[PDB]
């Protein structure tokens, strides 16, 4: 019978019957709430765990002490003490980890091959029993958290996010500054004689206590193995028996209610955000009050609250309903950005938004709303999409503190009862009396008198004035607000049509005309009543020229906009489509239940060719657009250092400054006359894939062409007009650079590209166990040991069938400093490949192995692949067998000779282009650095790109 070891196993833990997995919970001896998942068909297996401890219990004296202790766990433990056993035990066993500091959890996740999880399982409990936090590693990585807030620190939302929580009551732990950085956690420690390490061992000591935990496993075991499992690494964990932080005061108290804050953005953005105190529903779950409000007021649909202000012209999106906060309190927004003529109404605005929740009042509970909410919950339930394992770990452990064991699965979806005394408490807590508005926008610039101390954000405070309030309290009903009727979209034929005989393992070619490729596979997998129909729609009038690409652009924006209203029933319904225009013409997905799909996507077609802009829409968008292009100049560094590669290694890009200048020249008649011209001459590559048929899959193809031709006059398009774009081909031994200034942030950025060849089976397979082999180390040189950034990244390269090796780094440093210590570890590299030994050697092939032949666990990530085939026309949908298979074949010999031919400063062809991205400020013991040649400096994108062969394309399959 008994375990000492264990207090409880729950009974059977409630799943979809549609889940295969097997479950079993329960709670240690020293009182951890576990969780174990078994799964004999996964791929990789997955642990995490959660302490219900974060930033909120920060000492006062220094701010960001958790982030940092998180950051501190990956750098050695007294069983495991070297550096980065952890990141080097998972790169070799193809995983990967990450952990989060939130106001009251920390949270530890990662994946690894399945047959090493108690390797990785055993390296991780360690953290929570014995970590050495090393000096000269707290030393170190004191840097790196720095830099996580440096890049945070020009970022509007994070800006937003803390000058919140400066706003409400300073002697609050939600004032506290969570992140962190090197003033508060080492220079002013230090200052103020404070030992750190200390510090951290005593927090450790303290909270990190065994009753604040959750643990989550999921392996390819037995539920009996995995039980003895954890037992055995996790029962050793001590219980020190801490109370569970509260907060039961709001930080948001009587001085705080009635302000209005002027906001001064980094980027040209105007938004309103409405905020009224409310208590924790936390508990309130199982009939969920705030959740069944924020569907009403976020609501989208013809009667809607965002109906009438965008019909008014004064805010294009909105969103509203509860908000999280901590033990003890919540929050209920409502936001919208702002039009031009908006940013003038904004008194008007929140009266509308009053009116609105008056109509709530007046109108009492809604029993049959809270029905269609359940039963879109028990649908989506049922048929939830299986998971990626780290993720699911990770929010299972999290949720673990909050349901009984047996509800962790279904708690945040089954919905059980309804509460019409729940609903008008909150409802009357949603009153002027006690509401916080925030108003952010360019037109406070200068006029502001404050300052927040982290970011550095301009504002202004003030009280609203008793009239505004009263104006506001006295909300009549406004007729042009109802609530939403029964939603038609709601799927109610789940059926899963029987495998046909001619069903095929991989998307068969079955239409090849003029008109369209039509891709096409039953599902023989996932068995959910799902699908995904991809579209590519080719123009050459897409990209033609700036002024045509913003065309393209506004068109799809002011169609989606027109959508809005009726699509959005079939959001909720699970029933999604996503449409965009690309540098090929337009791509449009639809996703979700079949059941409806077929009607969603007439409409969009229908509407698409059938589309009467509204000029007063036309003028806001259009004016949001401009403002966005240049918003760019506000762009992270590194993002910059990416987007300045892409131009200047394509064929043909059109940059943001040609976009931004051409978009004046674009007038409601040349936008009419554009639509029908575009639409003229089209071709159709598609992939339907999911829970329908062939012949399914010919008519809703034929569908949408018919739509075209009667509405459009569509007609083909030639195959010498189906025109991909080359990538350049640099010389051997040829070196460019190419440099910017950020004139935003305060950081530089860089991007560093070795290119390759074409790819193909073996060019493929060499770089890829290239970058497997120094995907770790990098990091580990790069940012742990020589800790130049936060952002620290390297990988294969690919574009229009090219490839290469890159580099990614945002960093305090210069760039000239960044190419050099990229060199110095390039060489590292070489001579430890020489150095290791041929199981070392053999790992890395059967890590990147798992990591290629790794199954999609739902259909669109299935469906990800095959049309990740079919944009780069390469149709290879069983390459994943080929390329692992050839890859099994490789040697130490064969790498060295691909890096000494390719990649070596000193390689016969090395093709290096440099992206300088320079930082708002600056002008123009550690490895050995080796002399590098004078780089030819890029003046000119068009000449450089006009002096250079192109590629071929990539052949077919
Ligand atoms: C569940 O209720 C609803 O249907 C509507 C959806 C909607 C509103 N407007 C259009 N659609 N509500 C939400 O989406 C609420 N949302 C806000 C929380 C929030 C947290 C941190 C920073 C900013 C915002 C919750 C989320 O992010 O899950
Ligand atoms: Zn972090």
């Amino acid at each position: 019978m008994n375990n000492p070891a264990i207090k409880r196993i729950g009974n059977h833990i409630t799943k979809s019957p549609e889940d295969k997995r097997e479950y079993r919970g329960l709670e240690l001896a020293n009182g951890i709430k576990v969780l174990l998942i078994s799964d004999p068909t996964t791929d990789k297996s997955s642990a995490a765990l959660d302490v219900h401890i974060g930033s909120l219990s920060d000492p006062p004296n220094i701010a960001g002490l958790s982030h940092f202790l998180q950051h501190m766990l990956f750098l050695g433990t007294k069983k495991y003490p070297k550096e980065n056993e952890y990141s080097q035990f998972l790169s070799e066993h193809a995983g990967s980890s990450n952990a989060f500091t939130s106001g009251e959890h920390t949270n530890y996740y990662f994946d690894v091959s399945h047959e090493h999880l108690e390797g990785a399982l055993d390296r991780f409990a360690q953290f929570f029993l014995s970590p050495l936090f090393d000096e000269s590693a707290k030393d170190r990585e004191v840097n790196a958290v720095d830099s996580e807030h440096e890049k945070n620190v020009m970022n509007d939302a994070w800006r937003l996010f803390q000058l919140e929580k400066a706003t409400g009551n300073p002697k609050h732990p939600f004032s506290k500054f969570g992140t962190g950085n090197k003033y508060t956690l080492e220079t002013r420690p230090n200052q103020e004689g404070i030992d750190v390490r200390q510090e951290l061992l005593k927090f450790h000591s303290a909270y990190y206590s065994s009753n604040l935990m959750a643990v989550v496993v999921l392996g390819r075991e037995s539920l009996d193995d995995l039980t003895n499992l954890v037992v055995k690494l996790f029962s050793e964990v001590e219980n020190k028996n801490v109370p569970l932080p509260e907060f039961p005061e709001h930080p948001f108290q009587e001085e705080h209610l009635k302000q209005l804050y002027k906001i001064v953005p980094i980027k040209d953005i105007r938004n309103l955000y409405v905020t009224f105190p409310i208590p924790d529903l936390q508990k309130y779950y199982k009939s969920n009050p705030g959740h069944y409000l924020g569907h009403l007021i976020g609501h989208e649909g013809p009667g809607s609250l965002l109906s009438e202000l965008k019909s008014k012209g004064w805010v294009n999106t909105l969103v509203g309903g509860q908000k999280e906060g901590a033990r003890g309190f919540m929050f209920f927004i409502i936001n919208v950005d702002l039009t031009e003529e908006g940013l003038l109404h904004v008194e008007d605005i929140i009266l509308h938004m009053f009116q609105y929740i008056q109509k709530l009042r007046a109108e009492g509970p809604q029993e049959w709303v809270f029905q269609e909410l359940k039963d879109l919950n028990a649908v989506a339930f049922r048929f939830k999409d299986k998971e990626r394992p780290r993720g699911y770990t990770s929010k299972i452990a999290g949720i673990l503190h909050y349901y009984p064991l047996e509800e962790v699965l279904t708690a945040e979806y089954l919905l059980e009862e309804f509460r019409p005394d729940l609903i008008e408490m909150v409802l009357d807590k949603l009153r002027p009396e006690n509401v916080r508005v925030a108003i952010v926008s360019k037109s406070f610039e200068g006029k502001t008198d404050r300052t927040e101390e982290w970011y550095g954000t301009q504002y202004k405070q003030e009280a609203i004035p008793d009239e505004v309030i009263k104006k506001w309290q006295n909300a009549d009903l406004n007729g042009k607000f109802k609530l939403p009727t029964k939603n038609e979209f709601i799927p109610t034929n789940f059926e899963i049509l029987p495998l046909e005989k001619e069903a095929t393992p991989y998307p068969a070619l079955i239409k090849d005309t003029a008109m369209s490729k039509l891709w096409f596979k039953q599902d023989d997998k996932f068995f959910l009543p799902k699908a995904n129909l991809n579209f590519e729609f080719f123009s050459p009038f897409a990209y033609v020229d700036p002024l045509h690409s913003n065309m393209a652009y506004l068109y799809l924006e002011l169609l989606k906009d027109s959508l809005n209203e009726y699509a959005y029933a079939a959001e909720l319904a699970g029933l999604s489509y996503d449409l965009q225009n690309t540098i090929y013409g337009m791509y449009l997905s639809v996703k979700g239940y079949n059941d409806k799909q077929p009607i969603l996507l007439k409409k969009i077609i229908e509407k698409m060719a059938t589309f009467e802009i509204d000029e007063k829409r036309f003028e806001i968008i259009k004016e949001a657009y401009m403002r966005s292009l240049n918003n760019f100049r506000a762009e992270q560094p590194h993002q910059h250092a990416m987007y300045y590669l892409r131009l200047l290694m394509t064929e043909v890009a059109w940059t943001k400054d040609e976009l931004k200048e051409a978009l004046d020249d674009v007038t409601l008649p040349r936008l009419k006359a554009f639509i029908p011209q575009l639409l003229s001459r089209l071709h159709i590559e598609a992939l339907l894939h999911g829970n329908i048929t062939k012949q399914a899959a010919l008519g809703i193809m034929q569908m949408v062409e018919d739509t075209l031709i009667e509405h459009a006059h569509t007609k083909p398009l030639l195959p010498s007009q189906l025109v991909r774009y080359r990538e350049v081909q640099l010389p051997d031994r040829g070196w460019f650079v190419y440099q910017q200034r950020n004139e935003v942030h305060n950081n530089s950025g860089i991007e560093i590209y070795y290119q390759t060849d074409m790819q193909s089976t073996s060019e493929n397979m060499f770089l890829e166990l290239f970058a497997q082999i120094i995907s770790e180390p990098a990091f580990n040189t790069l940012r742990t040991k020589e800790q130049l950034g936060y952002i620290v990244f390297s990988g294969p390269r690919r574009a229009n069938g090219i490839q290469g090796l890159r580099f990614i780094i945002q960093s305090e440093k210069p760039p000239h400093y960044l190419e050099s210590r990229v060199e110095a570890f390039l060489i590292t590299m070489e001579k430890s490949i020489e150095d290791m030994t041929e199981e070392a050697f053999q790992k890395h092939i059967q890590a990147l192995a798992i990591r290629r032949l790794d199954k999609p666990k739902k259909l669109s990530a299935e469906s990800a692949k095959y049309w990740g085939e079919i944009i780069s026309q390469q149709y290879n949908f069983d390459r994943d067998n080929t390329e692992v298979a050839y890859l099994k074949t490789l040697t130490k010999e064969d790498i060295i000779k691909f890096y000494k031919e390719m990649l070596a400063v000193d390689a016969p062809r090395r093709h290096k282009v440099s992206v300088h991205v320079l930082a708002r400020e600056m002008d123009s013991n550690l490895s050995q650095a080796p002399a590098l040649p004078q780089p030819e400096v890029i003046q000119n994108m068009t000449e450089f790109k006009r002096g250079l062969p192109l590629f071929p394309l990539v052949k077919p399959h």
